[PDB]
């Protein structure tokens, strides 16, 4: 089970199972143990109050794809199948199970979240029979318990060439905030004569659903597709009419164009690639860290992923620096475009950001902690992040500074980034304390180790803020306007303190406290304002055993790697990078959980950080101060016998590792 | 596990379960195989458009008993548990779970469908230690999907010798039919300066809880009760302030009156009564079968049971 | 009663008594003759069809600082209090006042709007004990009958160094075209463990409080502040929680930091002034008319005062 291209689960256990993800970076649709079944459908940008935190969520929404097949009125059961295997390829996302019924009929079916057409879902059904045999379909639509106010319609479009039977439903989001509209279609290839008649049942208040009964003959192939559109109010003015016009549109593109399109997309996002000689497992696990980030992204957008990414509801589908420090960095080095939509996202948010610096007594931009429609504050009220964890802003800033120094998009910095850049810098120039001795105090956080609660002076949020000053100085510089002469004076005398032993302090009341993710090791990567090695390694030593093996999120052991590979430590920068994963994943796909034995996949936060010990750790590839991609020294894991990195930076230049 | 008068279950099995119920023709309880946990509760006569045939359904409804309990901060569930055993008492319809937690303590608890209060469920929960503990208690009030349009409260009713603290939540069915109103109070002996103080959290959409903690020496027992109104506008035209009020009332009535009052009722129900002497298997299941018929029905009333009675939604709780 | 950065009112007179305000900008307080009331609370930027006019006004909000004061069950008013005096303080927009309460305890109680926090609202009391006494405290979030489609909502956020309880309302504007939320909390000297416990009252439909009691001793001094925000869907989307989330931020602030940052802010203000020698009255008067402007608007915003400024609902409080 450890093709480079592939992840593949004999027999699924429903005991034990954790669903594997295909998306289109809009629709998220999580794989069920059951044949002909999803178990979670998500849609992107769609947020109502529902359930955890009693702020914005994602939605469950419609299980689009459920079908019900019979052979001879006899239904499709775990007892009466056998060979029954399911496959992710991550080539180009599709997700196939295959079962043999009894030793009558083999059936494959693949799906996809069509990669060109956002919103627009595939199934491609395929059945041969030893004998003559008579399948029953049936393709159900079940209104989740997450909705309400459902309405079940079902209609014939038709001319003189075609009968596209529409099964549509809309319904509401909890409050009413959305409206969601779902169409499904049966595409054939026999054409509208001989096309089986398609009929409709509502049985239930929640459910209603499409069917038809085909004969085939003795060693005969029977194929099918479903295809559904699933929009809603947020992305669209009239979602019942669109979804309905969408479905309409890929029928009569019909399956082939539809899938070579979602093939082209899939092949350029594959141009960006990690290959590693001598270790099938991290070669195929480096290839699902990527695949999940692709998959959770969308190009020409203005669409962030959650945590979780389209995997479900992880944090409610908000977005936090999660992004900004954690997935933006090896999207912006492989795709470039993908980061733009990430501080694509923030840009149409700075208006909330005002809006949030300005009710907390601010200047400036206040990014909130935690993210989804409007951009204003959403952490639920119940966790001191949302109105004391001030080192978003920070990391906002510097993203936006990041995508200018790989891109040299001059436009783009005086468009958006410098008015991010500049308010950013406005909210640390008011959120800074001048001290009887002159320096800057940032008083009353919380801590990028969020265990450190309403604390004082933290090292990843100072230095954040001092990063923060400084570019937007370097911009106004770059592009020819006068910045506060302020931003400088403050970024210099920004505290960051020293324990009695040389060590980085974490914050004022730190000695040795347990943390709960790394805080100032982040001082030496990402922020690089530690690059003395001696002070790097003196901070590994002194905090890498403070997370403890529980409830701590994967925010930690990737940068321990990425910092023992830039000190040119092999067994240390492989035994974190290992650590940063390896304990958190669920079978039968080893997607990844936040936390070690965790049970809540799929972290993208997690692959994001590995993504970068792989890149700019074992890869050496590094954000150079000056502009583009640089390399510095690394070291490989010992039974590496290569790693190949591929579309590095805006001349897409390949870099070739050996021992 | 042939005893005449009880069904017993060692070490529920999640994998192969399915749950007994307590009811007093009003609500039904069907059991959980986690501790301090139910499945489903059902309020007869409150039907609305849900889910199966697309015509009116019971609804599920609050899992009003659902309990959190923690030693030293320590979450109670299954895997940490030893020793777990449920058992449905058929004399007086009592659901009884016990269970010994690691070395600190003993949990035994029993729920009730109180027989004479239609409306009035009461769990009593008894802590036997053998080591000093400290527990924590929290009761939720989960919405389940099947309502809407909830609100959750919280408030304290007091007077110079009481302090009942109400946890409330009111939601709709799925197309507003009907208003159902929930309220649950903590029932201490200790009285109002020494009982523990009650935090409220709303930390949920769908979610509100009620919680204390309790330090508890070595070697004794502490107890206390969960009492909970479940009603609706089928039943009554503002279940909301009438929910509230039967809670208060039943907190003042107190455990041992409510158990009493109980007992009565369930003692003249089994003056009706069929013994077989030389098959115990036979004895206790037509046991079974009459507690169940007289869990599923109620005298001075115009209630019919459906099918299933008030074990769940069985035939949408519709009456043949 | 001519000090030239104070406004001094000996015994208020009910029936000849014009209240004056104090503002950030975003929240006005209008007084009441009455202690530890206010008469009006206007928040800038919510309008909504209501009264005069039959156009879009201003509308009456939460008297969100309203306290019921008990000294040993004797509730404090007017007519058993004596040496009662109120004074606006223009150099920082504090709104004081003082009494007596017979032999038992003076009282002086300070409110401001928060020159920061524009959606923040503090009232710092003190009580200066001549006897041991008992203390009952409660503040009251009365819906008034401007909004419709109230609901009074209360729980604890806590952690293992704190508790702060949240009395929150949240309801809607005559047309429904604004929701409002405002969210209160206590806040205590001693910490968490040696607080008071807050009690929860919901006994209107137009009405709930928090409470509680302190026992103090002769020639102590008993400190408690109350802090409130206020906010519309006019202001934020999420009205509801981002009350709530204002108020534990200001609550774990402190009220120490909290009147440092307001009197950072009225200091520079103040940096802008008109002095007058040989005429205290002009002096005074002139202050107010500059305490007035500088008080109902607001820098780095787009808010224009209306003729009332944060006064009333003077001409709907439309810009002019």
């Amino acid at each position: 089970h450890q093709d480079p291209w592939k992840l593949s689960a004999d027999k699924p256990d429903s005991n034990n199972y954790y669903g594997e993800t295909v998306a289109n970076g809009m629709i998220g649709i999580i794989s069920s143990p059951e044949p002909l079944k999803v178990k979670e459908v998500v849609l992107a940008g769609t947020y109502d109050i529902y359930k955890r935190g009693r702020v914005s969520s994602f939605i469950p929404n419609y299980n689009l794809l459920n079908m019900k097949l019979a052979f001879n009125g006899e239904s499709v059961q775990t007892y009466n199948i056998n060979n029954y295997k399911q496959e992710l390829d991550m080539r180009n996302g599709a997700f196939t199970g295959s079962f043999q019924f009894k030793d009558l009929a083999t059936v494959t079916y693949s799906y996809y979240a069509l990669r060109h057409l956002p919103h627009c879902i595939m199934m491609v059904v395929n059945i041969n029979t030893q004998k003559d045999t008579e399948i029953n379909v049936e393709n159900l639509l079940e209104t989740p318990s997450s909705l309400n106010n459902q309405q079940n319609y079902f209609q014939n479009i038709t001319n003189t060439h075609v009968n596209i039977p529409l099964l549509t439903s809309v319904a509401f989001t909890p409050t009413g905030r959305s409206k969601i509209a779902v169409s499904n279609t049966f595409l054939f290839d026999e054409g509208k004569k001989l096309q089986p008649e398609i009929l409709h049942r509502m049985n239930d208040a929640d459910m209603h659903a499409m069917s038809f009964d085909k004969k085939i003959k003795a060693g005969k192939t029977y194929s099918f597709a479903l295809i559904g559109s699933l929009i809603s109010s947020d992305h669209i003015n009239d979602p019942y009419n669109e979804a309905e016009r969408l479905t309409i549109y890929a029928a009569l593109e019909g399956k082939s164009r539809l899938l070579n399109r979602h093939m082209q997309e899939w092949n350029s996002l594959w141009q960006s690639d990690i290959q590693v000689e001598g270790d099938p497992q991290a070669q195929q696990d480096i290839r699902s860290m990527l695949y999940h980030l692709y998959s959770f992204t969308r190009k020409s957008t203005s669409l962030s992923p959650s945590p979780m990414g389209l995997s479900g509801l992880g944090y409610n589908g908000h977005v936090f620096w999660d992004t900004e420090i954690w997935m933006f960095p090896p999207m912006l080095l492989l795709h470039p475009e993908i980061a733009k939509s990430m501080i694509e996202y923030r840009y149409q948010r700075l208006d909330a950001a005002r809006k949030k610096a300005a009710i907390y007594g601010y200047d400036g931009a206040m990014f909130p902690w935690e993210s989804a429609d409007s951009g204003a504050e959403e952490t639920p009220v119940n966790a001191l992040t949302g109105a004391f964890e001030h080192h978003v802003t920070g990391d906002v800033a510097i993203a936006a500074w990041q995508y200018y120094l790989v891109t040299g998009d001059k436009e783009w910095l005086k468009e958006k980034g410098w008015p991010i850049l500049k308010a950013t810098a406005e909210f640390w120039a008011s959120r800074v304390e001048k001290n009887d001795k002159g320096e800057y105090e940032i008083k009353n956080v919380v801590a990028a180790d969020e265990w450190a609660e309403n604390i004082d002076n933290n090292a990843y949020t100072n230095g954040t803020a001092i990063r923060n000053l400084q570019y937007a100085s370097k911009c106004a510089t770059v592009l020819g306007v006068i910045a506060p002469k302020e931003w400088t004076l403050i970024a210099d005398k920004i505290l960051i303190s020293k324990m009695s032993n040389g060590v980085t302090r974490e914050h004022d009341s730190y000695t040795d406290q347990n943390i709960k993710q790394a805080d100032a090791n982040l001082l030496a990567y990402p922020l690089k304002l530690i690059t003395d090695k001696e002070q790097i390694e003196r901070d590994l030593k002194y905090y890498q055993t403070k997370i403890p093996q529980s409830d701590t999120p994967a925010m930690t052991q990737a940068i321990f790697s990425l910092l023992y590979s830039r000190l040119e430590d092999s067994d240390q920068a492989y035994h974190w990078f290992k650590d940063a994963y390896q304990p958190n994943l669920n079978p039968p796909f080893r997607v990844i959980s936040e936390c070690k034995g965790g049970t809540n996949p799929y972290f993208s936060t997690g692959a994001g950080g590995v993504l970068q010990a792989v890149i700019m750790g074992f890869g050496g590839l590094d954000i150079d101060a000056a502009g583009g991609i640089k390399q510095v020294k690394s070291v490989l894991p010992k039974n590496w016998k290569k790693l190949t990195i591929t579309g590095i930076g805006i001349e897409k230049k390949t870099f070739v590792l050996t021992h």
